[PDB]
């Protein structure tokens, strides 16, 4: 049912492979990679997602931005027939899942960081993590009189206007705010850096100066100047019931604990807002959406403690939602809640794990629909098989197709991890092309995404801020909207 089908189609985008643009701001390949955007057009892929390196963009010194390799890129993705959704990558590559090359955060902040050890997230026995400038130092202007906000404000500006052209041509369909590591408003807490293997439950990233004095503040102001960060709450490969924090009845659900974690918590609230205020700014009148990006932290989902989200800073437990707050904070801004796992079963995940990626998944996305905003979500891993397809187009569309008009939930859009050699095989770009054929609810790519009420008009100021109590009335459970078993158009391989 041609044009109702339309309704129901789910926009397809494939992330570029990482170091398209080299560490030396060097467009190295564009011959090869014409060639796989051409393929991947060619399978109806609506666009394309790629990291725009801060430590790349912003080497040489404090607003010294060069942008001509990017906007050789652009060109390039914008001939191929491909949309754009372009990420603010605040953060190093090389040191989480999949990373293959090593780009770092821009030298001379790395050399203020020599002086000043506390601008990176710290975990409890001291060690630094590079990857990203702690929530601590958002409003410091230690960086050579700015603020890290301050910087990542000046970038998003700056891009805008280099690239005025091509979001003026309806190029990019999004700007992904990075807000942590990998690009996710998260904690490092699970960093391979510091020899994390999963499931561990992590750790709390709060012991920079910064942090550690904002929460002593905190502390104080609550009646409790002698309470301390946690320390039971043991080290990243631990599991909940070996701590004194996460046991049943532990400190987690103690006052202290229960203070702690929303103190953390928030402190992930308000920086996003906070981003998000500056992206706005930026790209206000732009025909461009904003998004953030949320990690599927599903390790320990299904115990009562959530230890794994905890550590990342998701105060989500069974009796209090810890994503619906993102969500609502979002709103103001007329931003995306883009997230993970949307390929994942349950049913593959080690038992010991008490991993919930499904339910994870349905109460995430339930909880943006909950508070009327716009999701999208990712692969968290690389898959090429059809249950995982299966999955991504259960979740995209969890009631199905409604052949009489839009149905009454979809997702705003799929990113896949990763254009590869291997993804262009054969038999997997095959099954590659039924996924994106019936996430398009069997219609033949449609250039115009008017078509299926996904017009872009331009960026409008964001809504006034929310107190922060309101952001947490949020945290009140709610019923996840009822999922189909299975989709409804598999692809049939
Ligand atoms: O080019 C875009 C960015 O690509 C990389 O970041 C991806 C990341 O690779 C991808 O997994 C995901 O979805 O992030 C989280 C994920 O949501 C979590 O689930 C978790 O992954 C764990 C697996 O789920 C779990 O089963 C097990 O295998 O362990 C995994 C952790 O090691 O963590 C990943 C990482 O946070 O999205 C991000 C963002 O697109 C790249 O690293 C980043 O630099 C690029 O910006």
């Amino acid at each position: 049912s041609d044009s109702n089908m339309l309704l129901n189609y789910v926009p397809v985008y494939v992330m570029l492979p990482l170091g398209v643009v080299n560490v030396d701001n060097v467009f190295e390949d564009p011959d090869g990679l014409k060639e796989q955007l051409l393929q991947l057009r060619a399978a109806g892929v609506d666009g394309v997602m790629v990291d725009v390196w801060w430590g790349i963009i912003e080497l040489k010194g404090p607003k010294q931005y060069d942008w001509r390799a990017y906007r050789s890129l652009l060109q390039l993705v914008q001939e191929c027939g491909l949309t754009l959704q372009a990420i603010m990558s605040f953060h190093q590559c090389g040191g989480n899942v999949g990373d293959i090359v090593n780009i770092p955060i821009p030298q001379w902040v790395l050399d203020i960081g020599e002086s000043n050890h506390d601008i990176f997230y710290t975990n409890r026995s001291g060690t630094r993590n590079k990857e990203y400038l702690t929530v601590g130092v958002d409003n410091e202007p230690i960086f050579h009189g700015r603020t890290a906000i301050e910087i990542y404000s000046d970038y998003m500006k700056s891009f805008r206007e280099n690239m005025s052209d091509f979001l003026e041509s309806g190029l990019i369909i999004d700007i992904e705010v990075g807000l942590g590591p990998a690009g996710e408003l998260r904690y490092p807490s699970y960093p391979q850096s510091q020899g994390w293997e999963f499931p561990g439950i992590g750790e709390f990233q709060c012991y920079d100066k910064y942090l550690k004095a904002d929460f002593k503040a905190a502390v104080a102001r609550a009646g409790h100047p002698e309470w301390e960060l946690p320390d039971d709450a043991g080290k990243y490969n631990d599991v909940p019931e070996s701590t004194g924090f996460f046991k049943s009845n532990g400190t987690y659900v103690t006052e202290k604990g229960k203070f702690f974690l929303t103190w953390y918590s928030n402190k992930l609230l308000n920086h996003g807002d906070q981003i998000l205020d500056e992206a706005n700014k930026a790209f206000l009148g732009c025909k461009v959406k904003l998004a953030i990006k949320v990690s599927g932290i599903h390790w320990w989902y299904k115990v009562e403690n959530h230890a794994a989200e905890l550590t990342a800073g998701y105060y989500n437990l069974n009796d209090r939602d810890g994503y619906r707050p993102i969500a609502r904070m979002l709103s103001r801004h007329h931003a995306i809640l883009n997230f993970s796992c949307l390929e994942m079963r349950d049913s593959e995940q080690p038992s010991d794990a008490k991993s919930g990626p499904q339910e994870l998944v349905q109460q995430v996305l339930s909880g943006g629909w909950r508070e009327d905003i716009r999701v999208a979500g990712e692969n968290a891993l690389p898959r090429y098989d059809a249950t995982a397809y299966n999955q991504i187009i259960l979740n995209a569309r969890p009631q199905g197709v409604n052949n009489n008009g839009p149905p009454k939930l979809s997702m705003f859009g799929v990113t896949y991890l990763r254009l590869s050699d291997d993804l262009l095989q054969k038999s997997n770009f095959n099954i590659f092309k039924k996924f994106v054929l019936k996430m398009h609810a069997d219609q033949d790519y449609c250039a115009n995404p008017q078509k299926y009420n996904h017009a872009i008009t331009p960026l409008k100021p964001s809504a006034p801020k929310i107190p922060i109590e309101v952001l947490l009335e949020a945290t009140k459970p709610t019923l996840p909207f009822p999922w189909l078993p299975e989709t409804d158009m598999k692809v049939d391989g």
